[PDB]
DNA sequence: TTGGTTTTTCGTGCCATAGGTTAATGACTTTACAGAGGTTACGTTTACATACATTTGTGAATGTATGTACCATGAACGTACCATAATAGAAAGA
């Protein structure tokens, strides 16, 4: 969703091999997240832990 | 009157009687080689006490080992002198 500008930005750029550049425009396309907007992605982590140690606690071997 | 055959002495040559230095094998004798017999001072073999090493446990040096819970949201963070000409490349008008 944010290809359109990088190519014209890699227009522009004549085949720089410097890895800074690189790194701080390959970086530049996910924005800020907000403060309890990584509230709802700690609650898919609990759901995704949750679901693995229910998924070893259904293995009867385990004990 | 002169040359040459004949003849006799005489010192010289040949033969025989005497008598002495010195070769012979030996018998020497002296030196050298061959025979055993008592004595010396080592050289190899053996046992025994003590020593440096080398083999063990035990008290200290470091070293990775996992974490610390007010708030920390994009940049190079100081690099650098700018020579010269063979050979290609990506386009721009011929």
């Amino acid at each position: 969703a944010a290809a359109q500008v990088l190519s014209s930005v890699e227009s522009e750029i004549g085949r720089t091999t410097d890895p800074v550049r690189m790194y701080m425009r390959e970086m530049g396309t996910v924005e800020l997240l907000t403060r309890e907007g990584e509230i709802d992605i700690a609650k898919r982590i609990e759901d995704g832990i949750n679901q693995v140690q229910c998924s070893v606690a259904e293995y009867p071997e385990a004990i």
